């Protein structure tokens, strides 16, 4: 009873839920942050990167086909808002130059003008027909980047950061190897998985993936899983999307005690330390809410980096109606999943 991410796979001790891009924000997937579970039950940066033309890519939860069109229309919309913004900024500096000539620096301004004046025709978005069904392929007049795919009630958004003069053909070649997938369907072929997605390939292209899981019966704990090919170009470290509010929580030291949380764990057969912190209510204060955090990782250097970030969310932080279970109830099912990890 498996599932995969990146180039590996793992069994699951029961029901689990992938974090997917928010249904209510699919219209602004163009502003891409990351998948969540809820609005506030989230890891930072749950998406995917792939060493095609610097590709970042996401996958939404099930939405109506209307959001697919909204996404495309937001891209087009913000792109002419930009132009307007450039057009007025061009004038605001032209007014600056004259205020100046009243009295070499004006030179420096006239280029900024000439260079955002050249930006204007390229800031316009157009639709490219590359003969792809149920799609919105947007881009400049010469070059496509941005691909929205409508597939099984979900939007899939791929966006290319370093496109080329040959982008049209490169986008049609890659999409050809894309394929939807369903929960627990494990491909039998070189490729990289993400939630409900898959991209067949040679097994040689560099990648970095991160997406959180949730045991459906324990919603308050999430497991951000992180994997990247060996010595990846984005230099993604085991703490990649973590940031320090996870390392030192804010708690009032008088009603909750913050004790270090130290354990050990297996990924494949390699053993790695899981070390983080832990929050529990002192016996006197009448509190039940708990919180813990933890991270294990095996590099990284001759095979893919695999890391596990765990974090906790509080009761009433969304649709969460119970207190966080303490780690001794979650960790066994985590270690079980952890040991089952293997490449494909």
């Amino acid at each position: 009873y498996q599932e995969c991410l990146g180039r590996m796979t793992f069994e699951i001790p029961e029901e689990m839920e992938w974090a997917t891009y928010d249904a209510s924000r699919v219209w602004q997937i163009s502003k891409g942050g990351g998948h969540n579970f809820t609005a506030e039950v989230t890891a930072v940066g749950d998406n995917g990167s792939y060493d095609y033309d610097s590709m970042i890519f996401y996958v939404s939860e099930k939405v109506d086909k209307n959001e697919f069109h909204n996404a495309s229309n937001y891209i087009k919309g913000t792109a002419e808002i930009y132009q307007d913004h450039l057009r007025e900024n061009i004038k605001l500096d032209k007014k600056a130059i004259s205020t100046l000539q009243k009295n070499k620096s004006i030179e420096r301004i006239k280029k900024g003008i000439a260079e955002m004046e050249a930006k204007i025709p390229l800031a316009k978005i157009y639709e490219h027909d590359l003969g792809i069904p149920d799609s919105h392929i947007l881009g400049s007049k010469n070059i496509p980047f941005h691909v929205l795919l409508w597939r099984n009630q979900r939007v899939y958004y791929f966006t290319f950061s370093k496109p080329t003069e040959n982008s049209a053909q490169r986008i049609k070649d890659l999409i050809a190897r894309f394929r939807t997938r369903e929960l627990y369907e494990v491909p039998n072929e070189p490729g990289i998985c993400f939630p409900y997605g898959f991209i067949a390939d040679d097994g040689k292209t560099a990648y970095e993936l991160k997406n959180s899981l949730r045991f459906t019966r324990t919603p308050n704990v999430i497991f951000s899983l992180l994997t990247a090919s060996a010595n990846d170009p984005w230099q993604t470290r085991p703490t990649s999307g973590l940031y320090d509010s996870d390392f030192r929580p804010g708690y009032d030291r008088q009603k909750w005690k913050k004790s270090a949380l130290l354990d050990s764990l297996h990924i494949g057969k390699r053993l790695a330390a899981f070390e983080g912190w832990r929050l529990d209510p002192r016996p006197d204060s009448g509190e039940r809410e708990r919180a813990w955090f933890g991270l294990a990782h095996t590099g990284g250097t001759l095979d893919p980096l695999v890391a596990i970030q765990v974090q906790t969310f509080q009761k009433g932080t969304d649709d969460l109606t119970d207190y966080t279970p303490p780690p001794e109830e979650v960790l066994p099912r985590l270690k079980a999943l952890s040991q089952s990890i293997e490449q494909r």
